[PDB]
């Protein structure tokens, strides 16, 4: 979830 999260925001 942590890098979903982080995706998320990347993109």
């Amino acid at each position: 979830a942590a890098l979903a999260a982080a995706l998320a925001q990347a993109l």
